[PDB]
């Protein structure tokens, strides 16, 4: 149904072969933030059947309102009822911790994951992303300790699901993390971008992080402005695209929501496929391999 993931120095394999997966994330998970509504099987078995789509990731919300903080059992709902779907639909499923300050509670975000590790820990579908996006923060100082103390409580209940981790500045400095990987089995790190304000330079940085041996995963791309709005740079989308399917770099767009910005993927209401929609369909759609 889905082949279990493997993290083999540079790359990710999935069996025994070196492979990639095109997919879509969801919109922030919190009570009154819109997004919560396309946390349903429906939705998930929409991307399987219409869009093709491999991977479907939860960002659930931490220290906002409406996150997991106020509304644990909430939000941890709408989470287990996507990676429910995608255990159903042969998709494989992120489970995102998405914070911009993790460091700041460790023992919720250990609390939760033991508990995701519990119920998820077999099924070859589930991935583990503790720390979405780190700011202008050490790796080494900051990032590191938190997710080794994260990553050692999982790997005590699930010894071999993929653990995503968070690198600093938006999660673009994956070269500084290669410098200093965790010595601990299955990790990969995570790089974001945003084809409208990032290009070759962060691809340079990623080059180099993949020349120390340290395998990426884009849990989070737009085809817009990194602020989320603007319009689609569909020569840098490619350019990204073409640049992820030769390095093999498993990827989830940004976000399949109807929030009036130019990275949702709908119109306010609708299933109509903005700009943005239509290009990233395209791409997940004639990916070189499927879950
Ligand atoms: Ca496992």
């Amino acid at each position: 149904s889905v082949e279990p993931l493997s993290v083999n120095g540079n790359k990710i394999y999935a069996g025994e072969k070196a492979k990639s997966f095109a997919g879509n994330s969801l919109f922030w998970s919190n009570n009154g933030w819109g997004g919560e509504k396309f946390y349903t099987a429906d939705t998930v078995a929409s991307l399987k059947k219409d869009w093709k789509s491999s991977i479907v990731r939860a960002a659930m919300g931490v220290q906002e309102s409406g996150g997991y903080l106020q509304d644990p059992a909430g939000n941890k709902a709408k989470v287990e009822r996507v990676v429910d779907a995608a255990i159903a639909n042969d998709m494989y499923a992120i489970i995102g911790w998405h914070s911009h300050s993790a460091e700041n509670n460790r023992s919720e975000a250990i609390r939760f994951f033991q508990e995701m590790a519990r119920k998820y820990g077999n099924k070859p579908n589930v991935i583990y992303e503790i720390y979405n996006e780190p700011l202008q923060v050490s790796w080494s100082n900051t990032i590191k300790p938190y997710a080794e103390a994260v990553i050692s409580a999982i790997r005590a209940i699930d010894p071999d699901n993929l653990i995503i981790v968070g690198t600093p500045s938006w999660s673009q400095n994956v070269d500084e993390a290669s410098r200093d990987p965790i010595n601990a089995k299955n990790i990969a790190y995570t790089l974001h971008f945003y084809a409208g304000t990032h290009g070759e330079s962060l691809r340079n940085k990623a080059r180099q992080a993949l020349n120390n041996g340290i395998a990426l995963f884009v849990t989070e791309w737009g085809t817009v402005n990194a602020d989320g709005n603007g319009g689609v740079n569909q020569t840098e989308t490619d350019a990204w695209v073409t640049f992820m399917r030769d390095n093999n770099i498993s990827n989830a767009n940004w976000a399949l929501n109807d929030k009036n910005e130019g990275a949702s993927t709908y119109y306010p209401d609708s299933k109509n496929l903005t700009e943005s929609g239509k290009k990233v369909k395209s791409i997940i759609q004639s990916w070189p391999y499927k879950a």
